């Protein structure tokens, strides 16, 4: 009874009229996990006399946000629908990107063309963010969660595990469901789509790096020994305190999200190398230098090839450290900073199967390396 | 010298005249631990001048209360004596039970007859507690621990190790002896009691469990994965501080004393199922139910078997939680609660080799299930 | 003094009242292998000084469950006080059937009719097993295994050797006796019975296999070169540490036990041949499929002859593996899987000294090939 | 059906098109090998209760990377088209040598003139490889590995043995076809071919060493007794773990390639003999020595001769070790070193029917006897 | 050139000085072994880059301890000069027995008189040993091994093989000599010493066994089939690490020595025989009982004949294991253990050309056999 991977996951934006615009089944992983918290108060009496007590009550007090995340491979293929480049976790990636409806062609967003897949932070900040819900599915078992939330997301360039990406979130409440809600087999994916999948994957080791700087046009050429990247939205909910009768929480608030990257890499003695930059940053001694920034997962090529890229516009660079590994191990910190206050951050994001080197560099310039650049 | 385990343990509840009735010897396990520690002071100057100093002296301040602790089996058997049931550590048990003296048969604290041994806390709630003493015998040596007292006890129901108590508790101090006090073999147990010991012990995976609703009556068929309960005294002592001669704990405040519990299982589905019984818990959102719950260590049979009971006449179940396990393992914890402040609370601890279903009904409803229950 | 083969070995449910019906002698081969072991610890000081020492002391700490060993044929005869077929080591297919009473005609685990033989598995999960007794005799001497139970039982279909069983177990311990305890003679078998025996042996090199697909309700026909397969129980034993006195195992837990089995065969190119199943296994890739496996030992005819017969009505065929042998040698690798988690496994074996292919049909098709199957 | 040898070897470059200059047959020894394994879990339940049971259901997961192996001689002839030595295999020698087009003219990696047929490193550094496609033939039937690399390759130097060389690698998976896809007799070798190859075995006792001490210019005439090297590419195959579904291994990673060697042979008192390197290898303790190595298979002549040639440029030596042989056994070990990180290895592998000595000292100096070495 | 036996051995206690007092020629067997190893570690880099790299660079650590060992035969013969017994290598026998100056008169360590030789073990504790010299010479060419210990000395009482003794050491280092350092015949054994040696073998098959029970005053006559014994001394070597310039052992450390046995015999139904021994062991099950082993190699007889006696004072049995032999075979396991933990332990070793059985008796009781015995 009850085996534990035959569980499958499905996200929708309401929770009547299920087809296959509104929900999404996704493919997740091994460690995907669940819960819902509550909060729990001791009383106890002391008294100074002849005759000692104990009587202690405790009583339960509220719910925390019900916590749930999991992990999944990027994905890019076309649809043979629109003939652009779509991921089939793509509701998601709106969800944070905005909290608005989803227009996949307003370049807000999410976005994408019949070249490539693209995500930006243009209109994220809100109060409050597109609300989802997700549906677990076990053997003649059903649970969702209500009103969940996206929080965190994190990406680890390994040098030998394929990419993938690892989602957290929160949400009001977990509840079983008595019944199955809509079909298991319908919405989901089908048989020639993973065949397409089949050939989606990123060869993880061909990841590549790029940096310039912002001052003196400096450029270097920097192998690294992988990293990771974050993007945060500090998530918080409130709640009423009736204890008299035990609490829900009632709403959230979005904090200020973020987005930061760590990368490693060997000291390198060679012309624009590592220990260029290492000198270079040591001497700066500069409070707020600037950096633009290119992760390039899965590599590029002349021709068409699967490649994940990751653009910081202005990201400014901390200073190295060195480590006591084998070889000389150096490790750089990296933060997005917008251009002033209220402006847009790095955004860009860019997914697909058939990236090249020229459409990664319109890609770098615009955030759309499909048409021409200025 | 000084062979680890042939250490042999005593406790005894005077200090002079020495036999089997005031003195008793326990069988012991491997890591049994006991210690003193004290505490220290560091003083220092700091100066602001040209020929800048170190002196420092620090002070011995006062001697903490010594700890020990060990564990050892469950062990009913038959007393030839009085032909009633009886384990060879029952001074302890009714050092915890209550503060005042021995008395098996007047059914408070802990008791027995010719078919089982009970405890209870009716009398307990005492500012302080049975003060027994422990002597630790190595060869050619002895020791022992001035005014100890009990302060927790825990037992684990595991799905494959043998059933076992594990106690701790703190002294006054811990003193050694020039010589013999007291005879190491004529106190202690003999081999016949062995030869019948070794058909006592508790099969440990047939341990069962019962549950009941007070609100609806309902009740529900849980099979377990193990888990633990506890119970706890919050013992504390008292020091006065004279610094410049060291000093001594002078006594002890007996605090609240505690019983808590917690269960593993699966999520099985099935009519009065755990299923069943989470979706209850998750709709009810009470601030405070009630509830009966029944462990049996050793399960139970028709025929005379050896086992041991657990009862909680109106134990208050927490929110249950789901884990990531293999396959959906749950958790559930429970306290004990007494029906208003003084009153007593749930008491029935029951530990026999002859325990049968219908005496097991019996014990649950009075604590006691030889005679006839109302 | 002591010959080899001169013991004899019985086996009883009951250590008194020795008779044909509680007790029974089986042939044994030659590689009979029984003993029991015990647990050494040693323990030594080291110490930084000038004057550097040894002393060492090991100490005995317990004994480990004994074991035993054997080998006998398969060996199906009619008594002629029943009619039935029956073969003379049915008490301890009934010891591995289930852990009540023997019933030979309840149908449960082992039974038998006027025709043939009949083993199951329906009753068989519990914590322990029928618990029974091994004696062995050698020349004047006597010895026996307290408590013993089966854990393994491994059947090897050889293209050239007789047809045997090898069955291993263990027991709490070993101990001799110093008397003749019961009849060597008179609870033995018979010359007649013999004489029966020089027929009941099994022809090997006619054992035939029959594949049926669950899916396509394909059939193939697969000449074989021998195999193997294997019941195991996973049995464990229970053991207290009281290392000052040196202890004792007290019990046992059943584990999962097991039914798996291995094929082999050469590629052949036939119309349902082996070629094709192995080439409909490398395109199907299904997690889980289904497939009905026979095993007829000895053959199978139209008139009354001697065979043994596995069932496995849901087994699951794992991938097929090629060999470098002199002919393109292939394996296949299979397991017993049952209809969800609780219910009956493929529990069917057979035996008889007449089966017929249309008894054989019904066997297959019920597990008993006298009555009409529906 | 399906005699053994009756195998036929094609290695080609693409799958379609294929003639004599995109797909070749290699001869084979009889110990050839291929297969494909697939990985298994085994999930089972334990529970704590009255009714205990089994369930347990395996899952197939993925497929290991199929494996396969042979062997071959070394075997080089003039081809009658380009009048340059040329060798059976040379396609997998092309393979092993770099992951780019072939060009036997380009003096990359493997190459040819009218003298001689010679193989280096210097191309070689990639993630991946040239993927190449084997063909497996028998009688009416099929097969092939779709997308084989080749990962290590072995020569053992024998005293008695003809030189031959062990092959092993990878694929993707193990495909049966279902008809014959290319002519097995005019892609294949020719009468004449043969005729020509009778007289190409190399004479393996024949085989000469000669060492050169690159610090103090010291050389030693070293008689040998047989030995080995071996060249290793630590292939790694990457595999996604969607287990729903089964996985399928979908790329591979080159790591570092390997080149070591090791020697025997007998101690022997000489001027710059084995005890004189014996002595100066344990006297020097140094903790980088460099050395240049050369192996001539077949030996050499004044005249023209058939010959391998294996060249060390910068070997570097470790501690030789004696064993207790009927005489004086020696045996020393020795590894591939680069010039600094980046460079090019030792590289140089020589092959043909007419070396002359002479033009040895020119294929030791340069990579190549023909030309005039500088 | 270097035929292998031509090979001769001589120990020294100084590097100086050769005589025949403090150098000493020692038979050896066939399989005379001896070697010195080195460590060696890989160091490789890994990079994710599009250009993909090698360099690798092992360097030599330090060397291993030099490994050296051999047999030879027991061997008591009278020296003319003294009038007393002594064996050809008696130079180790002084060096296991003590890490002080050679006094074969002072009773402590290895001493003789007229009568016998006798080894004891009552001043060897130490932090290291007598520091030895080895020197092994070949046709034209010398080698020695510097500052050699012994580790581990065997006897194996063979039923059929003469008796012998394998000796394992150690030492700092492996040293070829450039020239003859000692004149290789005048120290070395001369004739009519060999030709009264060839009186001095061991009939081995004559050994014979005596046990004593040290509780009950029990004895047995136990035949026996061979068996082993051992002693051994757990030597270590330190070695700083400086691996820029390659390291040395600089020490060693003398752990716990130790002395073990075991004896292999027949199951025999005698009075006092292996079956009562066997009985009384089973049924004791105590954790320390205490025993009095005799063993003689070479029997004993009232007139004089050649002997060997091993003597335990205290060793404690285990519980013997019964074989499947084509005889019941059984085994039994001892081990030396010294009375408290810091005093002598067994030690009595005897050795001499004309033991007799009276002779006998006072050796066992005082590890003496020459004078009077209390």
């Amino acid at each position: 009874l009850q085996l534990l991977r035959n569980t499958r996951i499905f996200v929708s934006t309401v929770k009547t009229g299920h087809d296959t615009t509104n929900t999404q089944e996704i493919l997740v992983q091994d460690d995907i996990s669940w819960g819902q918290d509550s909060n729990s108060t001791d009383i106890t009496v002391n008294e100074a006399g002849p005759r000692p007590t104990r009587g202690s009550k405790r009583f339960n007090d509220s719910l925390n946000a019900a916590e749930w995340s999991f992990s999944t491979y990027i994905l890019p293929y076309e649809d043979t629908t629109t003939g652009k480049q779509i991921v089939p976790d793509y509701m998601l990636w709106h969800a944070l990107s905005s909290g608005k409806a989803i227009d996949l062609d307003g370049d807000t967003g999410a976005h994408n063309n019949a070249t490539n897949f693209m995500v930006n932070f243009k209109d994220n900040a809100y109060h409050e963010l597109a609300m989802l819900h997700i549906y677990i599915l076990t053997d003649n078992a059903w649970s969702y969660i209500d009103s969940c939330q996206i929080n965190q997301a994190e990406v680890n360039v390994d040098i030998e595990d394929i990419g993938r990406v690892t989602w957290s979130g929160n949400g009001n409440q977990l509840i079983p469901l008595d019944e199955q809600p809509f079909d298991p087999d319908a919405l989901g994916i089908d048989d020639e789509t993973y065949m397409t999948i089949q050939s989606s994957y990123i060869k993880n080791k061909l990841t590549i790096l790029k940096i310039k700087d912002m001052d003196s046009d400096k450029e270097y050429d920097i192998p690294i020994t992988g990293g990771t990247f974050t993007i945060n939205n500090n998530i918080t909910y409130l709640t009423p305190n009736i204890m008299s009768r035990v609490n829900i929480p009632i709403g959230s608030f979005t904090g200020a999200f973020e987005l930061t990257g760590s990368l490693t890499a060997y000291l390198n003695d060679k012309s624009l190398g590592s220990m260029e930059l290492y000198k270079d940053l040591v001497r700066t001694l500069k409070v707020v230098n600037r950096f633009e920034i290119a992760l390039i997962l899965g590599g590029e090529y002349d021709d068409e090839r699967p490649a994940a890229v990751l653009v910081a516009k202005q990201a400014h660079v901390n200073i190295p450290t060195i480590e006591t590994d084998d070889v000389l191990g150096t490790s750089v910190e990296f933060k997005a900073i917008p251009t002033d206050l209220d402006t847009g951050d790095e955004g860009y994001l860019g997914f697909s199967n058939k990236y090249t080197k020229t459409t990664v560099a319109n890609l770098i310039a615009t955030g759309d390396g499909a048409e021409t650049p200025p």
